[PDB]
DNA sequence: AGCCGAGC
DNA sequence: AGCTCGGCT
DNA sequence: AGCCGAGC
DNA sequence: AGCTCGGCT
């Protein structure tokens, strides 16, 4: 037939063409995974084909689009389809290679993503054989322990194994599902007018803020639910369009806007967070290949998606060039994109290194740990819902993304103007506006109207025949405005002719610098419409979409970006009285700890009471006795969800020792001193400290930055 | 010019190209290296071009061997040259694009190599080039601290910084290499006839035996010169070819036996014992990808060859089919290769995973780690000059390798069959001769003359029109026996009709059967001609070149396999002895250290002294006046190659409780009798210890084996 | 001619 | 990638 | 139409 | 690889 990755059933083309299935399978360890599985047997009347990923979208996209996909053609040649054709009479059908289309995903969500825009691909070019239930699936177990096909079936169930993916079942494994097939294979029906209603919604871009009022729903819905203590509610036999899109693809949906939209918290997604989080329990001391950081992320994050796009997440964290990060948390050390190609010059993460920025447990200082909440990944502690940093991250480096229903778009601020705005709050002020700023951007961002900003790089007249371009509009690359703005100008094109002789190329990896030749009278036009029109260095910004997960989870629009500095200013300078609180606690245990430590030893010296040949027993029933507190540090770590004097007798025998009872003693009033001098301090001092410190290793970072 | 590796000479071609220098590189990154390193200016006169690696030796290859070899035919047609052509004349000279060759290589040895095989393309060819000056080479340095060319010189001489090959040189490095020319190029001339008779000696094949005496010489003279204190001689103005060949190239030649021929006392090569070493060191309870192992290896063993040649080391050490490791030090997780293609059906090194064996540390205990010599690579301790196995594992896995002048191949041998060997020598006796046995060949091998053998597959007569093949001889893989003999029978050749009329296969992975079908008068003309000839299931071994580095480092041939087995016998027996001599001082050692903290609490509880408030200097002096020893176990450490009771002082206070001062007085009773117990033992009882806890888990692992 | 394997 | 190097079928 | 990035 | 998803030039 001509496509190499199908493997074709052998009756397909014949007479008995339309009780053949064709099943899509989303990668080709599924496919291989459904070919082991059939067998010999099922080789017959079976074939099967694999998908690379999400398909193309088919209801609003363009004629050449469509007609250059691959994917979308291979399986209108494997099946036989036609466009426009519609298949009722005998006449028609005679044309069809297959009889059906099974698709073969994951059980997770993006499986379900992928049969929605099936179903959205055969619902829009062919009604004819979605109403007659030309589309099955075949659905894989999830979790065993007996088989379960969703996370919440077995929890309110509730020797265990997990199935990531298709590929995690094998051999034997696949053969089983395929021997019985009546609780496997489920038939997408068509009920009427609902399920219109629901693909249409689903996959049409005329029904955006219509999927919003969906998800919000969902939303509200769930967390009511799980307020009241309801069960989550599961699927997994016929399946209705519209049960699927609203049971399943809907929860696709959520945790889309889930991983793609970041908290206004730390200014994080949870793959990000996973990276950080690992950076911060490995503590590398020296640069680690991002491949490997990549596996040990994957390891330690309990993080279940593909290993290229968390590479790339972790390319995007380390960014310093023009235009990305304000500040980066991870080092770039490698070739990890520049100003020129707007990154997608980076080299491959194999031959890449990153660590940690001296700034980044500046930013998220490592006590504030203790007052997060750490969720689990059966059983595996991970990573907080969120961190708290000492300013909000999400304004420094411009948080993005693109969900269903809503996207969010921040462009940069500036660290020190934030850090002066929550001096200004500390101090009882309200804090100045603020445009963004974006790290060694020469040009100006000045303030159109309500969030929309013009954007200007830097252009200059040398001479009647000479300009300078010396600045790109912030996210301009350098060779995109050489191939689409400099080489037309030169070469001219059908409609607009040359405006512009010649042009040099004077650009340093970090710079711009275009010396442009014109004619006197060209330039004299030019500069009378004006540098920065004709030459296109300025360009709109208007954040309109500023979508963020609050501190309960809930998916709040900011209207202005003071909002969200507000909003982030009350929580965070909340969880600075928490840390004073907290610390407190561990510093008094500490110090009680030291005390009894002091009088123990100071005893034993004096001849208070001696260890020596008391049996265990005796000894611990002895020392409750003479008033010793038992381990003050674990007792009151244990307490914010037989007695251990283990700390006392574990001490070495040079405690004895006089140089060691004075450095204990020394110890024991140093740490009382401790308390007392924390304790008279205000949260608002803890914050003026944490800023001090990281504007400090601000400026020696940035300027070591400029003289390198 | 069509070749897309080449940056051309701008005058290459034209009426200078006489003055021009074609610069050939060893690989890549030399090649950019050198490219940055001419410049602007630089690119008239100088062409760069990269070779992969080694290059063809064609002073004894094929005609379609070198007319089908595109590197040869691209550095023809890149310089001009046409075979057969004498250069005197002006008009011949007329024709070439470029009038030099410089070969710019690593200063390693394996650089050395490719200029001798550039010199020895030369001088087959074209003498007319070679006697008059066309050829040079442009030197590096290996290390800095100013410039030395050689690692003699530098040591001679004796921060400090370490080029491993032309990659490690970067930006203005390379740039000052081309500034200063006159230190960097030097010119190879021709003598005389002392030139020619160099080159044949290092790349001709009837040359072999002359090699050999000549590696010889160079051996035994730098072991005396290094007896007598002599210093190494070194190169690096004019180098002659000869001085080139016997001064620099043999070095190469040298290193290719020490790494490619195996020590008879491990039976290891230095990059497998770099390896073995680097597992030890990890201890893995969880296998490791080949990758990161690799990469792992590469920084603990300091292994400065390519990571390729070392994962496949990795691979080579782990495989289990049958054929190829009697016991695998590491194990095969992943597919690392079967039977049916002799291991080339390995998945890449990045998908398999391996940790050492549970034999691995059976057969080189870690005791005797303590026995070892183990090297420095720049003051970082790396392995041992070899490890001392119980049994001589180079008979187990049967070492093999290729050299210069020198070659080793040896068969495998039966584990089982070696252990009662070296019993009978333990219990007085001579040990039995041994055929080559390899783990799970249900195949025989027989002895026929003096170190040579038939080694035959099984088939059987199953009935008048079939024969059965159960089994291939040792190294013959199933495809290619399919491929190559039963095929050719089926189909039948030109010159041969076709045998059999047809074959069925029932492999398994670890097992073969062949089922073919004959007419009845072709079976027994078949057996009467014999079943194993006909159907090529006999193979001849010899084995006349066991060639191993005895534990002084000397380069031995080995007529009989007893002869290593008695060398080993000897060697690893007087280790024993060692190891016992060892052990009583370690064991002695820890039983005084017990001994002294049991006086020093037993007087504590009995109050014969009182440490409390005893200064620390005061009751050093005082611990040292009463008798009390110096941390017996660091002083007799040290011995080998202020007084410290620390071992004694640091104890917790836990120790003068009861039941810690009883199981304080156990343990000295108990060392005390480890050390009566072990000092009654003979080494030959030891050894037959690690024998027996060697075979039990040879026995359980070997079942587990066949089980799964 | 090809295979064996540590190297380029 | 296609090659080295020596022994051997 | 294309860009932005975490996913397939 | 070529695609999703929403906002915006
Ligand atoms: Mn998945
Ligand atoms: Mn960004
Ligand atoms: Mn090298
Ligand atoms: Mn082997």
């Amino acid at each position: 037939k001509g496509i190499p990755k199908l493997d074709d059933a052998n009756d397909a083309g014949g007479k008995h063409s339309l009780e053949c299935t064709l099943i899509l399978t989303e990668g080709d360890s599924a496919k291989s995974l459904a070919v082991s599985g059939l067998g010999v047997i099922g080789r017959d009347r079976y074939g099967v084909f694999p998908l690379r990923g999400k398909i193309l979208n088919v209801r609003e996209a363009s004629h050449k689009q469509i007609m250059e996909n691959a994917e979308i053609n291979n399986i209108i040649k494997i099946v036989g389809l036609q466009y426009k054709k519609s298949y009722d009479d005998a006449e028609s059908l005679k044309t069809l290679r297959y009889g059906k289309i099974m698709i073969m995903t994951d059980q997770d969500q993006d499986g379900s993503h992928i049969k929605g825009l099936l179903i959205n691909f055969i619902h829009h070019n062919w009604p004819s054989l979605l109403k007659h239930g030309f589309l099955e699936e075949f659905i894989t177990p999830i979790v065993k322990a007996l088989s379960f096909y969703s996370i919440p079936e077995f929890d309110e169930w509730k020797k265990i194994k997990y199935y990531k993916g298709l590929g995690t079942s094998t051999a034997k494994e696949a053969k089983e599902y395929f021997a019985d097939m009546e609780r496997h294979r489920i038939l997408f029906r068509y009920a009427g007018p609902e399920d219109d209603a629901a693909i249409t919604l689903a996959f049409s871009k005329k029904k955006i803020d219509d999927r919003k009022e969906w998800l919000t729903n969902f939303m509200e819905d769930r967390r009511q639910r799980r307020l009241h203590g309801l069960p989550e509610q599961f699927l997994y036999k016929h399946l209705t369009y519209n049960d699927f899109i609203n049971k399943e693809l809907i929860l696709f949906s959520n945790s889309d806007n889930e991983r793609s939209i970041p908290s206004l918290v730390d200014g994080f997604k949870p793959g990000q967070r996973k990276v950080l989080f690992t950076c911060f329990k490995r503590n590398d001391k020296r640069e680690v290949k991002v491949a490997q950081l990549a596996g040990s992320v994957a390891e330690m994050s309990a993080y279940h998606h593909g290993e290229q796009a968390l590479m790339m997440t972790i390319v995007n964290l380390a960014q310093n060039f023009v235009g990305s990060n304000n500040i980066n948390l991870l080092q770039p050390i490698g070739q990890f994109g520049t100003r020129l190609h707007g990154g997608k010059d980076a080299a491959s993460p194999r031959y890449i290194f990153t660590m940690l920025s001296t700034l980044a447990r500046l930013l998220f200082p490592a006590v504030d740990d203790n007052l997060l909440k750490f969720l689990y990944d059966d059983n595996q502690r991970v990573e907080p819902e969120w961190y708290i940093p000492i300013i909000p991250m999400v304004l420094i480096n411009g948080a993005e993304g693109i969900g269903t229903g809503w996207a969010c778009k921040l462009p940069n601020y500036d660290a020190r103007e934030i850090v002066n705005n929550v001096r200004r709050m500390l101090d009882g002020l309200d804090p100045h506006p603020m445009l963004p700023n974006y790290k060694n951007f020469k040009g100006t961002i000045q303030e159109l109207g309500q969030n929309q900003y013009a954007v200007s790089g830097e252009i200059f007249v040398v001479d009647r025949n000479t300009v300078e371009i010396t600045e790109l509009p912030v996210r301009t690359w350098t060779q995109v405005y050489k191939e689409q703005v400099l080489e037309p100008m030169l070469n001219g094109t059908d409609k607009t002719p040359a405006l512009i002789s010649d042009y040099k190329e004077y650009h340093t990896d970090t710079t711009v610098k275009f010396v442009v030749k014109m004619t006197e009278e060209k330039l004299a036009q030019a500069e009378a419409a004006g540098l920065h029109k004709v030459f296109k260095l300025q360009t709109t910004l208007t954040c309109n979409s500023m979508v963020l997960f609050d501190h309960m989870g809930c998916l709040k629009k900011y209207e202005t970006v003071q909002d969200i500095l507000k909003e982030f200013f009350d929580l965070r300078l909340s969880y600075y009285g928490l840390r004073k609180e907290w610390l407190v606690g561990m510093l008094g245990a500490e110090s009680t700890k030291l005390n009894n430590q002091a009088r123990f030893i100071l005893e034993k010296i004096q001849g208070k009471i001696t260890i020596e040949n008391r049996s265990k027993k005796d000894l611990i029933q002895m020392l409750v006795q003479r008033g010793y507190e038992s381990d003050p540090v674990k007792a009151w770590k244990e307490a914010q969800e037989g007695p251990d004097f283990n700390y006392i007798l574990n001490m070495s025998l040079w405690s004895l020792t006089k140089e060691k009872v004075e450095e204990l003693i020394k110890q024991r009033d140093a740490k009382g001193r401790e308390v007392n001098d924390l304790k008279r301090k205000s949260p608002s001092d803890l914050w003026k400290e944490d800023l001090a410190a990281f504007v400090e290793e601000l400026d020696k970072v940035e300027s070591q930055e400029r003289e390198d």
